[PDB]
């Protein structure tokens, strides 16, 4: 069936407007989901999951220094707004821009699924989004081997959206 | 920055409420993407369009037969619709969730490049979504063999979203 989906930071610069938007949505019976990667406030990360069916969340790297390199942000608030939609028990999909060269170490990817694996609901799922333009497309072997570390960790994860 | 993306059939079985979402979206100054992969009327394509920022399209399989069994609708009004954004001059995009045993065959790849590569204007993109979950994940020889028959027709191409 589809629907509607808010991606990115802009939309949550008008969070009013995203919780009107949400709520006229919901009354034409349109299934919502939105992205809250960047959403500073806890009530408001509340108040957007009163008025949809599923959070998105991006979670490109557990080194913040990785995260503000290539986002310009920390990943201090990513990780808080993450628990909080666990804590909240309601669903959300994790997505891990992957790209050799900036965050398809294991390491990276170990930590990611231990982090995820310790919350009080998971993901429905985990989706590893290749990189296609060091930053490079991981290789296949790559590829496999990140869906199998989360896998392994007990998480639901795939290649592409 | 991000945006609104409204995706599938739903969005387009309210024609009247989207178009006034997309104007409410378009005062705020969110960017706005709309799937028309189904819309019947030409009337209402032409005002999205003038609503919206991006067109997304999805090209199945060039074959109705497929396509009628995949998305229990034929793909003619798909081709129409494809055509009426390329005469519009109007920005667009193509998806192809590519499915061995499906549409990743040479045969489907080169119809469909053939018929995009002859509109007045192209593609912004072809995605092209590997399947995962007969109907199989093509392997990676047959992705870049497909990127290849696109690019080979002039048309801009990718693997993933």
């Amino acid at each position: 069936g589809g629907g509607v989906t808010f991606c990115g930071g802009e939309p949550l610069l008008h969070p009013e407007f995203l919780i009107d938007i949400l709520k006229r949505c919901g009354q034409q019976g349109i299934h919502r989901a939105v992205d809250t990667t960047l959403l500073a406030r806890k009530e408001t990360v509340d108040e957007v999951m009163r008025n949809c069916e599923l959070l998105l969340i991006d979670l490109k790297s557990m080194d913040s220094t990785v995260h503000q390199t290539f986002c310009d942000v920390p990943n201090e608030l990513i990780l808080k707004n993450i628990r909080r939609v666990a804590e909240a028990d309601f669903p959300y999909y994790i997505r891990i821009p992957l790209i050799e060269g900036v965050n398809a170490d294991e390491k990276n990817i170990k930590l990611s699924a231990e982090f995820l694996a310790s919350l009080p609901r998971h993901p429905e799922i985990i989706n590893l989004l290749p990189y296609h333009d060091k930053m490079q497309t991981p290789s296949e072997e790559v590829q496999q081997q990140c869906i199998q570390i989360l896998t392994d960790y007990g998480l639901k994860a795939t290649i592409g959206g």
